[PDB]
């Protein structure tokens, strides 16, 4: 296997750049506008391609002009779109993103079209042999657990040399998703999910949630500008300071940059410490740039 | 393709992609919230007046700036969907096709707007100088870049001086934004539309006060028109006789977005058809009122 598969969402980000965030009932005029392809699994694909990794995307899309824009962007990047689960019923999701130029803060108003999510049936149809690593963005937990069990089954039949590495992301504080803790060799838990569970630091979260992971898995938690932490089976907490840019201009997709960079580094055989550090390095570079161009 | 001579109604002005999201509570900065419902709409005054003229049964054309891209493709497809001739569009090499983002809170009804950037150049007088006016029976200009538009208005004046009265192009002008640059446009056109917002900003408290106060600013024999929402509309012509029409409010008000544009297009339509200013004021008020009980422009006729 050579490719890195990212299973999750693709969203059209209808971005506006403002000098100051608007006050409810106001009329600000934006600096600039752009269409950017978004969604967590989608943004991680952009980053992996830029990092020089052969990657593929798996997500639901509806035939139409929004899909044509997204597909052309995926293709322009060299993202393998051959795994896309095309839906006959529904529309492709989009969102209004407000990026504050004075601090880089991103405010998203998402429109979730109720496009059916990728099923365990869609996933059974995939020939796993081309993949080196499979990353799943937590969405439809019950259906994704069946996908994770399929990869587990594949791997039991494989020599250690050709075992598919698996990562999982729990970004939304949804009780259903917490069963995914659970599966995978690398588990990414968000600051928002951690705070929701009552943890006030990435060290508190990793010590509190490590009991929920599979034997020998690595639990990772990025805490924005405070840097990121990781905890493996050795019980040794690992840390990396952030690499903040002198001027933070766009934080939209920073966490996705972190996830893809950590996945990349580990796929390349680097240590968890090296990977934590690289993840923050790339996430920080991206924060001082508009979009993903120039992160390398 | 072939458009018969003196058949179309031209609307010069703005087209924009409005992205309207309905939220239960306004988002706090850095949040990743999910909206109730999200609509993409083709907005802009000259743009909305085109939709209405097509629905009224009028062959119409739009003239405005657009840049090649995916926003333009959405807008062009909508123009076409409402059967608007888009052959006059001034395509720009530099700039963004306008897009505005509206956030409507469902718990209080308050609208938060993030207005399009200023990057796209407006239609120039040299752009207009390239249009063959013979296919138009009427030309309506939305006040934007006043200095340039005055040269466009003078071009139509020049065209008309060498035309017989039956082949004269009728001209209307809209002053909707309260900016001093635009107030020079009162001096052009056969029909001048002044807004309630512009009127109030000049210190007028009624459409009667505005028409009596601003009539001196119009050219000889022009008609000054002012719609005052639910209070109805007024018109004042060279005879010095103030004309009025009550509003025709719908049983329930659904959507007032583009009501003024519906009024303008309906008044232009009626006059283009040879009806009296009184008949046209009334028609403008009827159509604008029908639209208010409707979501969008779909069933206004
Ligand atoms: C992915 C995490 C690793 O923990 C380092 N990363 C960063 N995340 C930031 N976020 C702002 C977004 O709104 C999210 O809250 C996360 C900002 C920065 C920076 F400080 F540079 F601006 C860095 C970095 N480096
Ligand atoms: C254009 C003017 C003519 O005066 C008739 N029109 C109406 N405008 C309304 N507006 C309320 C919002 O603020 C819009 O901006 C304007 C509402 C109504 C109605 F009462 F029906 F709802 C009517 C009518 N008829």
């Amino acid at each position: 296997g050579s490719q890195i598969l990212c299973v999750g969402l693709v969203v059209l980000d209808v971005i506006s750049l403002v000098d100051k965030y608007p006050k409810e009932d106001s009329e600000i005029r934006c600096l600039s506008q752009r269409w950017q392809r978004g969604g967590n699994a989608s943004n991680s694909c952009t980053v992996l391609s830029l990092l020089g990794a052969p990657c593929a995307f798996m997500g639901s899309m509806a035939p139409g002009h929004v899909a044509d824009f997204l597909v052309a962007d995926f293709r322009r990047r060299g993202v393998d779109v051959s795994q896309v689960a095309w839906q006959s019923k529904g529309d492709t999701p989009s969102s209004c993103c407000i990026i504050n130029n004075s601090n880089g803060n991103r405010t998203i108003v998402l429109h979730d079209t109720s496009l059916p999510d990728v099923s365990a049936t869609d996933f059974e149809k995939v020939d796993l042999t081309q993949f080196k690593w499979i990353h799943i963005e937590g969405r439809n937990a019950s259906e994704q657990v069946k996908m994770l069990q399929r990869i587990d089954a594949h791997n039991t039949r494989q020599p250690p040399e050709q075992k598919i590495r698996v990562s999982v992301e729990v970004e939304k504080p949804r009780e259903e998703l917490f069963q995914l803790f659970g599966y995978g060799d690398v588990v990414f838990v968000s600051k928002d999910v951690a705070k929701h569970l009552g943890f006030q630091s990435a060290e508190e979260a990793l010590r509190g949630l490590y009991g929920r992971v599979r034997k020998g898995a690595v639990l990772v938690c990025a805490w924005a500008e405070e840097g990121a932490d990781a905890l493996g089976p050795d019980g040794k907490l690992l840390h990396s300071d952030a690499f903040p840019p002198p001027r933070v201009v766009d934080t939209l997709g920073a966490g996705d940059t972190f996830n893809a960079s950590v996945i990349f580094s580990l796929s390349q055989g680097r240590s968890v410490q090296e990977a934590l550090r690289f993840g923050c390095q790339v996430a920080g570079k991206k924060c001082g740039l508009q979009g993903f161009d120039g992160i390398v």
